[PDB]
């Protein structure tokens, strides 16, 4: 993902629509704060178990990958719980089991598929919604988060499209944002510009 | 796509299994190379359709993207033909969508190679090698291993649907592999130097 000479923003983008037949139950958007965090709080179990099963199978960069991504869902965790946080303080966040993890290159797949629905289905969904509710805070956090997934999926797809090819390049993490990079070649988070140096390394 | 020190296939590469919860209706391996000249046939329509689109939409570059995409599948096309023509010698391949905003089409367009690279060839590479037919193994292979640089290619181009370049998508001549830049040396599927390929 280049860097543009502003962050991506519903104002400013073209990649927030949604898909028409889309699979994702609307509700207030403090409805959907809470269904987006179920949902990462799932995708952060499912990652941590990819993660875990690609270092048995002997894929330990794509291990990485999944650790990385995993930790990024958790930065959206925060964001979203932060706002859900403010409006109903006695909210929890919740916990889940941890799911079956398979071949490494299928589960490279179900990533992608969850990364796709997430930033083409869920996330624009929710955008819209808090958008025609005037939440503001909430269109930022989504917004944030659905510019991270589809970064996930490309990553999961090149991870895939080499999964017999790895190299010892590291997953940069953004601090504050789900933006994943691969190797050094890079300045900024194109998702927030936060400077190389403050990501963190996997 | 990184090219190995070896050509990919289905014996030394480890993202060959298919998805358990298959939407990839199996027969013989004639049927399913008819099933999937079909899918290349719908694949091409539509691509040629999101290309259209884009360009109206003020994409050039994805536009492009998704030519040299659609030419891709005729590659494909084009290697299952020949091989039920000789099963089948008078064959006719069939004949067949709508466009929406690009950024969706880059998803629709994602989402249809995954199913391809995942669940459709990989259930037909699979069912060609029960009944030996090397020759669809191969033809099947060799496409499932585009479908796959395909779906990266759109997540890209999503990825960056407002920051273009000029940079120029090159297309294999007998693989559906695709190249965005000038930054390679041959095909990574089937080693073709970089000077056989169309610029698109
Ligand atoms: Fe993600
Ligand atoms: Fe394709
Ligand atoms: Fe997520
Ligand atoms: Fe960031
Ligand atoms: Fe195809
Ligand atoms: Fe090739």
């Amino acid at each position: 993902m280049k860097v543009r000479a502003q962050v991506p923003t519903v104002k400013n983008a073209t990649n927030f629509n949604m898909v028409a037949d889309s699979k994702t139950a609307v509700g207030s958007t403090l409805e959907n704060l809470k269904a987006a965090i179920a949902g990462e709080t799932g995708a952060h179990a499912k990652y941590t178990a990819f993660a875990k099963a690609a270092r048995e199978q002997g894929y330990e960069q794509i291990a990485r990958l999944f650790e990385a991504t995993a930790a990024a869902e958790l930065i959206h965790i925060g964001l979203e719980y932060a706002l859900v946080a403010e409006m109903e303080p006695g909210y929890e966040k919740p916990t889940v089991a941890a799911p079956s993890a398979y071949s490494c290159d299928l589960n490279l797949i179900s990533g992608a598929n969850g990364e796709i629905y997430e930033t083409s289905d869920m996330y624009p969904a929710f955008i819209r919604k808090a958008q025609e509710e005037g939440n503001s805070k909430a269109v930022h956090v989504f917004t944030r988060a659905k510019l991270a997934e589809s970064v996930h999926a490309e990553r999961y797809l090149a991870a895939y499209n080499d999964i017999d090819a790895p190299d010892d390049d590291k997953f940069h993490l953004c601090p504050i944002c789900g933006y994943i990079h691969k190797g050094e070649d890079f300045e900024k988070c194109p998702i927030c510009f936060r400077p190389k140096d403050t990501f963190t390394a996997y």
